């Protein structure tokens, strides 16, 4: 019958990066759905494209804010971490040119 191998995959999570009205150019506003079986997001780390300085991201209500001193440059690059403890990273997820009210979810 249908059997169920899910599991042979192993574990598996899945994010994703929505910009919500209020974007500028020194201040950027993404909504970021974090789905993960038996582990949740706990932080969130921006950097700036062409910057090596991570900036930490301020949840509000269920989206993620972060404001730089200067001209955001894309790509943009973000890092994941687990409650449980977990990190993922994930590079060029968000282009310099965004659109409001498209998604947008981390490349290989």
């Amino acid at each position: 019958r249908g059997s169920h191998h899910h599991h042979h995959h192993g574990s598996a999570v899945q994010v994703t990066f929505t910009v919500q009205k209020g974007s500028d150019p020194k201040k950027l506003v993404l909504d970021i759905k974090y789905t993960r079986p038996g582990d949740s997001l706990a932080e969130v780390e921006l950097r700036q494209h062409g910057s090596e300085e991570w900036e930490p991201l301020t949840k509000k209500g269920n989206v993620w804010e972060v404001k730089s001193s200067k001209p955001l440059v894309g790509p943009f690059n973000f890092r994941f971490m687990s409650k449980g403890g977990m990190r993922n990273v994930f590079d060029e997820v968000i282009p310099t040119a965004f659109s409001i009210g498209k998604t947008y979810k981390p490349e290989e």
